[PDB]
């Protein structure tokens, strides 16, 4: 509360550490369905049904530009990628496996670099 604060987190790196995450699921080979943004003309359904679409290179302009106040907000929009991909991809799908691996490499990743 006022003048009442827990210890300070260094919070200086994780500017760095998200943008090294980010580059290990651009490299990923299953990476490939969230590398870019779907194209909303050519894949029907997608403009209606997904109201906020999310990919990797959105996140990374966001991540350059300093668009994420926190690593919190980082994570949410990692998250939203695979939270789309489920709602529009069957599970037994070549899409929908590549976002359940995707998202089991990250949550990984996000542990061990911040938990």
């Amino acid at each position: 509360s006022m003048s009442v604060k827990k210890p300070k987190r260094d919070d200086s790196k994780d500017l760095a550490l998200c943008s090294m995450i980010l580059t290990e699921m651009e490299t990923h080979e299953d990476a490939w369905p969230f590398l870019l943004p779907v194209n909303l003309k050519l894949v029907p359904g997608y403009k209606k049904v997904i109201k906020k679409p999310m990919d990797f290179s959105t996140i990374r302009e966001k991540l350059s530009s300093g668009q994420y106040p926190n690593l919190e907000t980082f994570a949410l929009d990692v998250r939203l990628v695979f939270d789309n991909c489920e709602t529009f991809n069957e599970d037994d799908s070549d899409i929908g496996r590549a976002g359940h691996n995707m998202r089991k490499y990250f949550e990984k990743k996000w542990t061990d670099t911040f938990k």
